[PDB]
């Protein structure tokens, strides 16, 4: 039965059948999760540009990298950002289904440099749940912060 799990570690060392990059719409290497991903899978950045609110898969050998572009909340209104954040996750679910993978390593989109300085753990995680609930893949969420690890775990546990 497919599960949700959380791991506090570098997403570039995931043990899943594909990864989601928290990407920018320019397809450029960038900072944080995107930097790790670039160093691990540089060939997945060939023609990886995709607009805000979308996701695009680029293969690195046979390993799929799903570049998903959450909104930068600095730029977006709360209502328009929320729409785009939801859309990005929906496109992730679609790519995951099309690939036929049994598992996916995913970050919380729009929670770091794109958070607009707000805590958006709950907002982002709930959009992730809504989209990925219709898939049969194991989902592993990767975070860096110990407190976030606990709150994500609690949110996972409380739906069971
Ligand atoms: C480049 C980024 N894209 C994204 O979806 N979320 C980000 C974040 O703030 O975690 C950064």
């Amino acid at each position: 039965a497919p599960s949700y799990r959380v791991k506090r570690m570098d997403i570039a060392k995931n043990d899943e059948e594909c990864v989601v990059n928290a990407a920018n719409p320019r397809g450029l290497p960038g900072d944080g999760v995107c930097k790790a991903v670039y160093k691990k899978w540089p060939e997945s950045f060939k023609n990886s540009a995709t607009p805000v609110g979308t996701a695009k898969t680029v293969m690195c050998g046979t390993y799929p990298v799903i570049h998903a572009v959450g909104p930068n909340f600095s730029n977006y209104s709360e209502s328009e950002g929320d729409r785009e954040l939801a859309a990005a996750y929906r496109e992730v679910a679609k790519e995951v289904t099309r690939l036929g993978v049994n598992s996916v390593a995913i970050p919380l989109l729009s929670t770091g440099v794109y958070s607009g300085g707000k805590d958006r753990l709950t907002q982002s995680l709930n959009h992730l749940f809504t989209a990925m609930d219709s898939t049969d893949a194991d989902v592993v969420i990767y975070c860096r912060d110990k407190e976030w690890e606990k709150k994500i775990s609690e949110a996972i546990q409380m739906r069971t």
